[PDB]
């Protein structure tokens, strides 16, 4: 592998499309690796893990709990719900929804939890209520994932949502449980958690959320480090490429192969 800087680069002109990436220590903030990291990308799913965050906060507050059971109904349910699909007659905790958005990637899901938070709009507060004045949200699933050229709806930039994860995880503005809760949802992520293992040396330790969308737009938000530890967040996000959805992940997973050959950095 090239050295991280120089994958990412050979990504773009393979891809013929634009990455943004940032690798940031996680216990100190510091930024290791970046790339476009002031640019915007379509945050797609990714937004699952700030959105459960949003949750938590509430929780915290005591205007939630992670117990109470929300019904709803068929007409509710948009394009892509495995887990949402099975209870209409029975329903889900809050923190079912959030694990079934978090980690089986459930849209019914995340729009309910959305429901609670205030919408778009809300979570947005919330975004600037933590000090991010960046990422933004204005759709719901599964609108939000267009990724039209340009629009800035539903964007995030790689330092932010990594400042911001940071924060989420570390920064003890959810309490202790709460950090704890979000970073299990992101441990047990079904999508991508078991295939990036594989693939993984023994050793390292892996949490996430995968994203993708329209016009190429594909992307992580990970944790990851070596000795069995969440060292560094790692955010990768793609758009604007009419590559295959195998080359796009092989892609980003070259990216990976890069950091892991060059960590000790
Ligand atoms: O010397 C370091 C290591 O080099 C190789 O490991 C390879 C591995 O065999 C391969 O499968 C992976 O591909 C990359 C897999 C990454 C998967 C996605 C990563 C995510 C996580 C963070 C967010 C972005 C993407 O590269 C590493 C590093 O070369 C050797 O196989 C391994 O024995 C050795 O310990």
């Amino acid at each position: 592998s090239p050295q991280p800087l120089e994958q990412i680069k050979l990504s773009e002109s393979q891809l013929s499309g634009r990455v943004g990436m940032i690798e940031m220590d996680l216990a100190s903030g510091r930024t290791l690796t970046a790339w476009r990291a002031d640019e915007r990308f379509p945050m797609m799913c990714t937004f699952k893990v700030v959105l459960c965050g949003a949750v938590l906060a509430r929780v915290d507050a005591g205007d939630e709990q992670l117990e109470r059971k929300i019904h709803y109904r068929q007409q509710d349910l948009v394009d892509y719900s495995p887990v949402s699909e099975k209870h209409l007659a029975d329903g889900m905790t809050v923190g079912e929804l959030c694990a079934a958005a978090i980690t089986m990637s459930d849209n019914s899901a995340a729009n309910l939890l959305l429901a609670t938070v205030g919408g778009p709009a809300g979570l947005t507060a919330f975004l600037r209520q933590i000090g991010d004045n960046v990422t933004r949200l204005d759709r719901w699933e599964t609108e939000l994932n267009e990724a039209l050229p340009g629009d800035a709806r539903d964007t995030t930039t790689p330092a932010s949502m990594a400042a911001t994860l940071r924060k989420l995880l570390t920064s003890q503005r959810l309490s202790a449980r709460s950090q704890r809760q979000l970073l299990q949802w992101m441990v047990d992520d079904r999508v991508a958690g078991p295939l990036i293992r594989s693939v993984l040396p023994a050793g390292w330790f892996i949490a996430d959320k995968t994203g993708a969308g329209e016009r190429g737009a594909r992307g992580i938000v990970a944790l990851l480090g070596p000795n069995n530890k969440a060292e560094r967040i790692v955010v990768i996000y793609l758009r604007d490429t009419p590559a295959s959805m195998a080359e796009r992940n092989q892609q980003i997973a070259g990216i990976g192969a890069a950091l892991i050959e060059h960590w000790q950095r």
